[PDB]
């Protein structure tokens, strides 16, 4: 549990000044900064700089150079408008005196108004699905002594896949994933941090969907996949202390490119938000 | 004719210096500009300040104000990256001394890849369908010609819906639409050009799809609705001289706003372009 306070602590911002924060990155695997941190991190700076009643409802986001997580990382916010219903704000993430992502957010206050929705694509309960910590400690067994203890995942999220994709070997299968996600611990009453966390979660079990007509696993060797950018429209308020289906598709992949389409779900049925992401991917020899 | 000549040229915009150009508004139709125009010249100056041979593959933007077609706008470019592959490019549209829309474009070159896409949904051919304009002909057969001789044909698009959605009076009906798109002349033999004519087109027959669950057309009186953001891959290449199947899809609608995806086919069933809008819907009364 103590993964998901870290997580938590990790994407409150320290702040240098207004609208200019520091963050501290990684610490859970791969040298590389994961995706969700940045987003994450970029949301929580830009929510601060926003009055406290008008919440993100979408975000357009582009990286420009990948993140060492070795080194924290500076986010400038920049004040783009703020309207009698919209506030709009452009996130700069900076390191080693370069920009490594740029994130730009609307917000609004909470408005009754026209509703309707998509309905939810069937997919089985959470209930009798493996987690990813599971399948991971289950191949674990694999491994040496050596490396079998020191290794072990606690994390901040709880995912468990309808159908799992292992990422160091990868299977040909149609460009369709379902995972069902909540937080590892309880996350506090208030809807903004549950948004950033989300944003967080958003980018994973995402592009590598892409990869699945081509039977090719992420992690494998000459694969490389990396995110361009990343969008997300949040449609309805939340909870991620329970349940939320990930559905996402690939519908295109081209020119060294893939793209895939996600939607979360409440457990009843609920469409909470849709995402959109086109990041690289090649395979060197 | 004359009016895609027009409308191409009104793209082709005037340069002020090195990324900064000037661009002049439609007269056609609506007092506001269309948000179209100013997609299709933020691309065209994105374009001109990157290298020849790296096409446009996205771009996320943001509307913050509405555009003033009797005035010309400014389009300032700033250029975000120059990578070994990618070249990534800012557009701020100005206007009365502020901005009224900003745009972020991502350039490649070219390449070898990845291939798979989604099937294109069922459509009846464009063959046996009027157009828009041949729509609103038969509809106007009343009322004295002193006003129905001013209002006609002259468009840069083709458009042949499969079913008519009436912008004046709306029906109930699923939030699905599909439309036939062609340029309404010849399109030069550039892909680039093809290309921010598409940008201009994806916003058409796209945001009111929302509206259709509700039954409300978009110019029915008290009906507001506007662009938020508007954002498009480009998957392959195209030719607007040809039919272009545009298929759009509203999965949500909350929160006074409206939420929209599209996609453009060839008629043999190649996906070239995804999209993806936001906009504000509201009825006032
Ligand atoms: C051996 C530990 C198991 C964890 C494997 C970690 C893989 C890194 C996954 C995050 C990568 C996300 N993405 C789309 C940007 O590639
Ligand atoms: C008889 C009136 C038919 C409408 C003529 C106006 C065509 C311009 C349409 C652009 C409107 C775009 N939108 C979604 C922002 O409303």
């Amino acid at each position: 549990s103590q993964a998901l306070k870290n997580l938590l602590t990790l994407l409150n911002l320290e702040k240098i000044e207004e609208g200019l924060f520091r963050g501290q990155s990684e610490d859970l695997g791969l040298r590389q900064v994961f995706g969700g941190q940045v987003v994450g991190q970029a949301l929580y700076a830009a929510k601060e700089t926003v009055p406290e009643e008008r919440l993100v409802h979408s975000f357009h986001s582009y990286f420009l150079r990948p993140g060492d997580s070795k080194k924290p990382i500076i986010y400038d916010v920049e004040t783009l408008r703020d309207g009698n219903s919209f506030s709009a704000r452009r996130v700069a993430a900076i390191q080693n005196g370069k920009p490594i992502f740029y994130m730009t957010a609307s917000f609004q206050a909470p408005e009754a108004g026209f509703e309707h929705q998509k309905t939810m694509p069937s997919a089985p309960a959470p209930d009798g699905l493996p987690s990813e910590t599971q399948i991971a400690q289950s191949l674990a067994h694999l491994l040496p002594p050596v490396l079998k203890d020191k290794f072990i995942c606690d994390r901040p999220l709880e995912v468990r896949p309808v159908e799992f994709h292992n990422p160091l070997k990868g299977h040909v299968a149609e460009p369709h994933r379902q995972v069902w996600i909540r937080a590892n611990g309880s996350v506090p009453d208030d809807l903004r941090v549950h948004q950033y966390l989300l944003g967080y979660a958003s980018d994973l079990n995402f592009l590598p969907v892409a990869l699945q007509p081509h039977g090719i696993g992420f992690l494998e060797p000459g694969i490389q996949i990396a995110t361009i950018d990343h969008s997300m429209w949040f449609h309805r308020p939340f909870n991620l202390n329970e349940w939320l289906l990930y559905s996402v598709e690939s519908t295109s992949a081209s020119s060294a490119r893939g793209f895939v389409r996600g939607e979360f779900y409440t457990q009843d049925g609920v469409l909470v938000a849709s995402t959109v992401q086109e990041g690289v991917m090649r395979n060197h020899n």
